[PDB]
């Protein structure tokens, strides 16, 4: 059980209830540190969104903050319960593809173990005009509990000006 605190990430608005409908949203906004999949199994055929995507959180309900290339950003991971073993990375997505662009700014083949919860990431110079506008990038930071097969994301929305 854990979730990104700062930068501020992605949190539930009305289109992400609209999107994901009522039992994906209540579920998952009871605990908002709890996994993907006991969100995905409750909703069943309900689930209209994808939850793999920054826990399903959608663009239009948050803002995108202006970041510079090579910009240090602190992230701080509220973390209620480790689990062991499992892996975690902090990467730039595509939104619109749900690709990585480039490589992860940090990974851990072992997470969590504090440069787990409290880190740092570097914005690339090599970004081009791919995340020029809101809603086009988002660093995710993404942990899977493989002794639990358990899914933890969160999501900030930025812009580099190209
Ligand atoms: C570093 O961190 C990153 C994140 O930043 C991690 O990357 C993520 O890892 C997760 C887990 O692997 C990925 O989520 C999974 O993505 C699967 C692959 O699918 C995509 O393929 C094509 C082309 O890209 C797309 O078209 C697909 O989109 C379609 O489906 C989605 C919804 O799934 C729709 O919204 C679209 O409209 C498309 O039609 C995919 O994006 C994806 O299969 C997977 O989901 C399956 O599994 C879950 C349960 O686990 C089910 O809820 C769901 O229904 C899917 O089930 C299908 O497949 C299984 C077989 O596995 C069958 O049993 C089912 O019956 C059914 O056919 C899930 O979404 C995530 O996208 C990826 N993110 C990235 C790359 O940004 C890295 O892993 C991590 N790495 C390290 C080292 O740390
Ligand atoms: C970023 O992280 C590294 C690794 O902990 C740290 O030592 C470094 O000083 C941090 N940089 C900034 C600017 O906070
Ligand atoms: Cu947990």
């Amino acid at each position: 059980h854990a979730v990104v605190t700062v930068p501020t990430p992605r949190g539930a608005g009305p289109y992400y209830t609209q999107r994901c409908g009522e039992t994906y949203a209540v579920y998952m906004e009871k605990d908002k540190a709890g996994p993907i999949e006991n969100g995905v199994a409750k909703a069943g055929s309900e689930l209209g969104c994808n939850p793999f995507l920054c826990r399903g959180y959608q663009y239009e309900d948050n803002e995108a903050v202006e970041y510079e290339p090579g910009q240090v950003i602190d992230f701080h991971v509220d973390l209620i319960a480790g689990h062991h073993p499992g892996y975690a990375n902090v990467s730039i997505v595509d939104l619109e593809a749900n690709k990585i662009i480039g490589d992860p700014l940090r990974s851990w083949d072992d997470y969590p173990n504090r440069s787990d919860i409290d880190f740092n990431v570097t914005i690339p110079n090599t970004l081009g005009t791919a995340c020029s506008t809101g809603g086009k990038c988002a660093i995710q930071w993404y942990w899977y509990a493989s002794g639990n097969k358990q899914s933890y994301e969160s999501c900030v929305d930025f812009y580099v000006k190209a």
